[PDB]
């Protein structure tokens, strides 16, 4: 049976541009420095809070809020990505032609804010490729005024089932026409439980959840012929 695709939904960090960048260690980093910041923490014992948090809220932001600390993302993301090297993400021309040969809707679908997501778009030269984008606020629209209590609005990230469907509303996706391209594993199983079609970026190996893998998200072109595919039904 035929299933055209009319959407693709890319993750940005290591998916548009590839983890050996080094952006994916610079944020560990960051954050841990600023739980030393915030807590007086050693750097050993910063990095043993992050993956906790990490593990049990989905990000170091989202657990301390649960914990009860009043910090605003703004805070947060200045601290961990507005130290970020930039300069480092190199543009990609193989991938802005491509996107431009694309003609399916393109949307972004990241946890990071969206000040982070348009630096690292220009950098990669992409900035007009996707036209809609589904951040960290997009997800959390309540909380940057006040709140009765720090856990109020939960912080909500992928790869949580309600960051998919935010993603899902918010661009009014239709899942069986639609593909996502993801770095993460977990990312990824959630997108198949929504119905999605998954492209793992990062690897050449397939997941149980993925229906296709690529090292390079460029590599689509050839490994997801369907892209390219006029058929409606
Ligand atoms: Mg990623």
């Amino acid at each position: 049976d035929f299933s055209p695709i009319n959407c693709l939904i890319f993750d940005l960090d290591d998916t548009l541009y590839p983890l050996k960048t080094g952006i994916a260690p610079a944020v560990k980093k960051n954050i841990d420095d600023f739980l030393v910041e915030k807590f007086g923490f050693s750097e050993s014992k910063a990095s043993s809070l992050r993956v906790e948090l990490f593990k049990t809220y989905g990000s170091t932001l989202a657990g301390l809020r649960a914990l009860g600390h009043d910090v605003h993302p703004d805070e947060y993301h200045s601290f961990v990505h507005g130290r970020l090297p930039y300069g480092s993400i190199e543009p990609n021309n193989k991938l802005r032609n491509l996107l431009n040969k694309i003609k399916q809707r393109k949307i972004i679908f990241t946890n990071s804010d969206k000040n982070h997501a348009v630096k690292v778009l220009k950098k990669l030269g992409l900035e007009d490729c996707f036209e809609e984008m589904i951040c960290f606020e997009t997800m959390n629209p309540n909380l940057f005024g006040s709140t009765t209590r720090p856990d109020e609005y939960p912080v909500v990230l992928k790869p949580s089932l309600t960051a998919m469907d935010i993603c899902i509303r918010v661009a009014n996706v239709d899942p069986r026409r639609t593909v996502f391209l993801d770095d993460n594993i977990h990312n990824i199983t959630a997108g198949k439980s929504v119905g999605l079609r998954t492209i793992l970026v990062g690897r050449a190996e397939k997941t149980k959840d993925a229906d296709y893998a690529v090292e390079t998200v460029t590599e689509i072109a050839t490994a997801v012929p369907e892209i390219w595919a006029t058929a409606t039904a």
